[PDB]
């Protein structure tokens, strides 16, 4: 049949996050915009720029 099994996903910026899969978030590699604090945690942060 098929097995496409796109192995990540993409989400915008106020994302639904299932607890038990936060610590597997995939950081926006090379972005213009950093992460303050360790995104394991989920919730509201503040991001530096650039």
């Amino acid at each position: 049949k098929k097995e496409p099994e796109p192995n990540f996903q993409l989400l915008d910026n106020p994302a639904r996050v299932m607890p038990a899969q936060l610590k597997v978030l995939t950081m926006p590699e090379t972005c213009r915009y950093q992460p303050f604090k360790p995104l394991s945690i989920g919730g509201i942060i503040i991001l530096k720029d650039t």
